[PDB]
DNA sequence: CATTAGA
DNA sequence: TCTAATG
């Protein structure tokens, strides 16, 4: 957690590179279990040897351990650091709808820039082209103060359309969280459930509304039952205006929301110490739903939820407020 | 790990 | 269809 740190850091930054830069899986796959494992390890590592005694942990690795053990710095991540070309894969990929293979094929070309961008906004689609578009707004962060203000919002139109609806924002935001990155409205609808063969257009009969009022500005897609779209807060009496934000929808069957929404909400760690609590409770759980455990090693059947609570209850544990869901 | 675009 | 990119 800190002993190994520069080593499992130094680790992923070679990983990561390799991944996004070259197209070496493997290596990059190499990289991160051993930047796992030495993460793992209860010691400092005082040499690659020591390190190479770990599973994971060839010789490549540990005499790059070494040279970091010996000089704060390596070769190959100084070079890496300078490389342009590879700077510039890293960043183009910030573009929402810009991802590795794309970031390559791009700076092939010659986009290098946020600007060469710009002047090919045509080699770009859609998504990548609202990427490009929302760039400055797509990374700032979501205060809250916006949170409660856009929430107030959705929950209006929801109820709006059809009262039947239940829409929950889950994420950060949920777990009290002071700013958040975009918001996640779980959604659903008793007249939809595990088997009840979709309707579609309940998904979209909301979209629908959210942009009939011009919360929604634009869609990056929008399937019937994942919408991924942009979303902004009317710019008052003006002099300040509202930034772009990020926005996902999602319809789920009534027979999975707690469990999904329990899930979303997260946290992350929050979730894996209660999934791995269910599973001595004799349980298993997923983002969509909780079964007994049966002893033939596994085992089936659905347990009936109707709020977080069931799943609390079932694996028979304290209601935690998504406050304190941090872990 | 599953859902959407696109080509 | 596969392959990408997002969560
Ligand atoms: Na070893
Ligand atoms: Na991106």
């Amino acid at each position: 957690e800190t002993l190994n740190g520069g080593i499992t850091d130094m680790l992923t930054e070679l990983a990561n590179f390799e991944k996004n830069v070259s197209q070496a899986i493997h290596k990059y796959n190499a990289y991160r279990k051993a930047a796992s494992v030495i993460a793992k390890y209860p010691h400092k590592i005082k040499s690659g040897a020591e390190a190479k005694k770990l599973p994971g942990v060839g010789t490549k690795i540990a005499e790059k351990i070494d040279e970091f053990l010996a000089t704060g710095k390596l070769r190959k991540l100084e070079k890496i650091r300078q490389d342009d070309t590879s700077s510039s894969i890293n960043f183009l990929t910030r573009v929402s709808g810009i991802g590795p293979s794309a970031a390559r094929k791009f700076v092939d070309e010659g986009i290098k820039t946020l600007e060469d961008l710009r002047k090919n906004e045509d080699k770009l689609n859609h998504h990548q082209r609202i990427g490009l578009k929302y760039f400055g707004d797509f990374e700032k962060r979501i205060p809250r103060e916006e949170m409660l203000q856009m929430q107030d919002i959705v929950l209006n139109e929801v109820k709006k359309v059809d009262s039947e609806y239940i829409a929950t924002v889950c994420g950060s935001f949920r777990r009290g969280a002071e700013s958040s990155g975009d918001m996640d409205v779980l959604l659903t609808h008793p007249s939809f459930t595990s088997e009840s063969t979709k309707q579609p257009k309940l998904l979209h009969q909301v979209v629908e509304q959210l942009q009939k009022v011009h919360f929604i500005t634009d869609t990056l897609s929008k399937g019937e039952t994942k919408f991924m779209g942009v979303c902004q807060l009317p710019s008052k009496n003006d002099e300040k205006e509202y930034p772009h934000r990020r926005i996902d929808i999602r319809l789920i069957p009534k027979d999975q929301y707690y469990c999904g929404v329990l899930y979303f909400t997260g946290s992350d760690i929050f979730n894996k110490n209660m999934r791995a609590h269910a599973l001595e409770k004799g349980f298993t759980i997923n983002e969509y739903t909780i079964r007994p455990l049966g002893v033939t090693g596994v085992a089936g059947e659905p347990l009936p939820v109707d709020s977080e609570k069931d799943i609390f209850d079932y694996i028979q544990w304290k209601y935690r407020e998504p406050k304190d869901r941090s872990e």
